[PDB]
This record gives structure tokens, C-alpha cells and sequence, in this order.
């Protein structure tokens, strides 16, 4: 799949699982339009959110709710969401790896972009 | 100023200079009202956003132009901006200092919350 | 294996390939006396450093060479290399994955510890 | 002061403070001569830990007791300490702000260098 998303916990140095996000791309009248959504799994990582040929060259929103995470585990964040917001495949597709990484007052986001 | 922004560039190992960023606050019908913007200064800050009285609570969003500081450097970016979401003064009042430290595929922000 | 090390670069946006590094592991006197070294891989990654069955309790020191990827790109950085010094296994045997994310001036680290 | 370091807290959402750190300067024989130390204020900050006059080009070490302050806050964490090394003022004197933002399992350290 060419958009993988992986997210870690710096507080207790795991995978975080069960975060759900949703994937929107831009449209012609400038407006979000819903993509793919899904949470990570045990490995803190959600694949098979596109195909290739889906996945045309656009502006796309990944939005992670970090909020809903930390909640779970007794915390009340800074961050609503973590967003991350890019073009892709200006150049001819790409294969695209996200990585947030969570802690409750500070994230970092990260892509490693691949040339399949 | 309860409410101030610095940035920091990875790349340079200093301040990040001129960068643009709006502020935004949710509004009833969940869109986003834009009421503040700014531009850092020679410190990589930007003070002055908004005031005590004005600062009310509500979701907030500072949208970072870190693509146009990229751009205006030469260097290939990733992301279009760096968006920072949170609920402010939930507790009451607190001064918020947000920090994002910028490279050209990554980013990170943190925030400082005093009382 | 039970050690593993990635390095990213937030510059390209790519697995920093070919990073050198050097495990050390705190001795009895206080010295450190080498453990394993290595290089990453073509995806940033370098296994096989060490076994379950000597990768004993103790204080483990990875220093790596982030100095020599960046003057090899044309870049004088900021730091002579990356550390992290972590006590291992203390709590019974675990599978650790350390992971560094590069900018010339800037890098961060993370642990990742999961229990076998 | 051309050396300052900065310490912020990303469970807490706060300056880290009252942090040890001492700082090494590399001797002739490779060892790590220390030189100076201190803890950080309130504000997360150490200032004053050395002079333009004696800060002469060198390779520095930082190392900044990141476990001593998860400890005293009751909370497991990952690294025995943070270092920051680095060669000093290779092309003339500068003012070094290292910052580093902790979290239990990891850590990230910047630089920002003016002239
Ligand atoms: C990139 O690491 C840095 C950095 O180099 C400089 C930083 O400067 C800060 C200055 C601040 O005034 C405050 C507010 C502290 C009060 C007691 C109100 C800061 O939080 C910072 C920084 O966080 C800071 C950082 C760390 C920020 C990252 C790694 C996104
Ligand atoms: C820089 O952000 C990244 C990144 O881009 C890729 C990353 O890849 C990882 C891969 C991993 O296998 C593991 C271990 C996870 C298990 C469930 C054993 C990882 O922790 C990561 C990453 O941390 C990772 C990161 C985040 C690392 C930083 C920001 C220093
Ligand atoms: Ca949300
Ligand atoms: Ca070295
Ligand atoms: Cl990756
Ligand atoms: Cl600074």
C-alpha cells in the first residue's frame, strides 16, 4: 500500500494502538472530502487505507485523534488531534510512511517517502 | 500575551525568521473563524496574538505557513503547514507558550502551559 | 533479536543509510567496554547487534555516528553523534527498538519495549 | 553567557525544573574534563555556566540528568541521562541555546547558535 500511518507513545514506550484516524483529500472546490479512515493495531500501525490507483495526486489531511488516546488512558492532553497535511504524488506515485510520535503535550510527525 | 508562538529551524540551527501563521477559533457551526495572525520575529516569536479578556475558552488552531518558509529558502518541504489544535483555559486562564521546531519532512510541537 | 536501531532523515525524508555505531555495556570497573557495532541498512535499520542470551541485564550505551552521515552529504552538523544510554533488561529479558530521527541541527530518540 | 540550555517537560506541559546537568570539555588524553554544572531554574533554563573568554573551541559534552527528574517525579523512565556533544565555535565564537524536550521513553535535543 503506498500510505502507511504508525504511531508510538513516548510516555510508556509502546506502539499506540487502537487510534483511530480519518485520511481526507482536497476537491476541486477546495473543500475536505472524506478518503479512508481506520485505527492502528497491536504493531501502533494502520495499512490498506488505499490502493495505488486510488490514490492520485492531490493535497490529503490525515487527522489522528490523540485526544481520544490519552483520554483513555486517564490524561487530558494538549493536542485535540494531531493533523498531518500533505501533497502527494506531484512527482509520479510515491510510497508514503507517517510517524507520529505521542507524548501528552508535544507530538512530532515525520514522512518517509519512497520511490516504489 | 497569554497566547505566544516560537519557531525553530532544524535545518539552520536557529530561529525560524518571517514565518506567517493564522489563528483560528471553532465556532458554533464548526467552521473555523479566523481572529489573529502574525508573522515571527528576528527571536523566531510571535507575540501579541490575542489578550487576557479576549482569550476567552474555546478550540483554538494556530495554522503555521511552514511550507512558504521552506520555499523562500530553496528547500523541498513535506507538509503544507503545521497545525496546532487544542482547547484553551478549560481550567481557567493560562498563558500558553507553543513551540514548533521545523524540518523540511518532519515536525514537532510542543506547548508550555503556566499558570 | 532483541536490540534493533532505525535512523530516519527529517531532511529527505528517508531511512538515513549507512550510519555507523557502536553498542558499549557498562562494566563491573565502571569502563565501557565495547558490545557490538554496525551500520544501517538500506531502510535505516541495523539488527542482529546482539542474542537474548547476552544481552544481560546491565547499562548499554549506543553512540551513533550522526556526524559522518551529514559531512558525507556536504553538511557540517550540530552534534559529533547521537547517544542513548539505557538500562537493559531489569525487569526480565525485553525486545528493544531504539529509534533516532536526524536534522543537522536537531535529533530526537525514542525506545520502543516490548515485552517478549 | 554564550552557553544556555533549556529543559521542557512534554508529560507536564512545563518547563522542566531544578534538572542537574554537568558539562565536559574533551581533554588531550580523550577523556571528558568537567567543568561546569548547575540545575535549571523555574523557568527550565540554566544561564551562566561559563564566559566568552573561556568557552574556546573544543568538543563539549552536556550531560543532563534526565532520570533523577523522572524519578523525583514518580514516573519509570527509558534513558540513564540525555548528552549533547558537540564541537564549539569551529568557525569563531558563538551563543549556544541547546534545548531538550523530555519524555519518559524519549528525547529530543535542538541547538540554536547566533552570532
Ligand atoms: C527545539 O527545541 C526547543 C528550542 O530549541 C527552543 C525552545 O524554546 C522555548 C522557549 C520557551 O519560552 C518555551 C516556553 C517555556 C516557558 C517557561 C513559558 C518553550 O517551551 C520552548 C521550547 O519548547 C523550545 C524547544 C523545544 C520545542 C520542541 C522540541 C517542539
Ligand atoms: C521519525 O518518526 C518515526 C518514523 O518516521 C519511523 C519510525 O519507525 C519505527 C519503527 C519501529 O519498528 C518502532 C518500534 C515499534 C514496535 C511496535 C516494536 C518505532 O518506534 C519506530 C519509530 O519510532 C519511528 C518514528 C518515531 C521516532 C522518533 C520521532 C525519534
Ligand atoms: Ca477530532
Ligand atoms: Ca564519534
Ligand atoms: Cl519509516
Ligand atoms: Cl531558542
Amino acid at each position: 500500500c503506498p500510505l502507511m500511518v504508525k504511531v508510538l507513545d513516548a510516555v510508556r514506550g509502546s506502539p499506540a494502538i487502537n487510534v483511530a484516524m480519518h485520511v481526507f483529500r482536497k476537491a476541486a472546490d477546495d473543500t475536505w472530502e472524506p478518503f479512508a479512515s481506520g485505527k492502528t493495531s497491536e504493531s501502533g500501525e494502520l495499512h490498506g487505507l488505499t490502493t495505488e490507483e486510488e490514490f492520485v495526486e492531490g493535497i490529503y489531511k490525515v487527522e489522528i485523534d490523540t485526544k481520544s488516546y490519552w483520554k483513555a488512558l486517564g490524561i487530558s492532553p494538549f493536542h485535540e488531534h494531531a493533523e498531518v497535511v500533505f501533497t502527494a504524488n506531484d512527482s509520479g506515485p510515491r510510497r508514503y510512511t507517517i510517524a507520529a510520535l505521542l507524548s501528552p503535550y508535544s507530538y512530532s510527525t515525520t514522512a518517509v517517502v519512497t520511490n516504489p
